[PDB]
């Protein structure tokens, strides 16, 4: 049950200082996210098994699809609202499933459509708040040398390895992954 680096995880050559415990980088341009977010669970699995009071973000990054840069905007946007849940589904499935979000407007009228007041997406959109969280994620991909996705980092110095789990199914990966990120905060 002892982790070992290299195998589950590794080291951040630079560690950053000051970092969220748990910081997961995603894309929903990305399949494995989709998997890891939609179908098999796996961060909620993490979140839901992390200790009380875990300090904790997630991220969305550029480098990925023909909109990446303005899904890490739309993101920030889901994050000031409140409406992660509520959009998510929605943003994975038009991006990846029915292809149908193809510009700004697709992005927006996502929102819309599940629910989510244009006044509101249309003032936080343009916000201090959602600006300051975009640079937030886009500094934070560069600071904590994000490569692919998805991507965990725990207390800005431990990189999980997703193909170095130790599981024979889906429902053993989602406990083992979490199971190294809990002994990775007790470091």
């Amino acid at each position: 049950a002892d982790i070992s680096e290299g195998k589950q995880y590794t080291n951040l050559s630079k560690p950053v200082a000051g970092a969220p415990q748990v910081v997961e980088f995603f894309s929903f341009y990305s399949p494995h996210c989709y998997q890891f977010s939609e179908v098999y669970k796996v961060n909620s699995t993490v979140e839901k098994n992390v200790p009380e009071n875990t300090k904790m973000a997630r991220y969305h990054v550029d480098f990925l699809g023909p909109l990446g840069k303005e899904m890490t905007r739309a993101w920030a946007v889901a994050i000031a609202l409140g409406v992660e849940d509520q959009v998510s589904p929605a943003l994975f499935k038009g991006i990846q499933e029915t292809q149908s979000i193809r510009s700004v407007d697709d992005i927006r009228t996502t929102f819309i459509n599940a629910g989510v007041k244009a006044e509101d997406y249309d003032a936080a959109i343009n916000s201090f708040v959602v600006n300051s969280l975009v640079s937030q994620q886009q500094n934070a991909v560069t600071d904590f040398q994000i490569n692919g996705v998805p991507a965990m980092v725990i207390d800005g110095k431990y990189k999980m390895k997703n193909d170095g789990i130790s599981a024979k199914s889906p429902e053993e990966y989602a406990k083992a992954y979490s199971d190294v990120v809990n002994q990775l905060l007790m470091k």
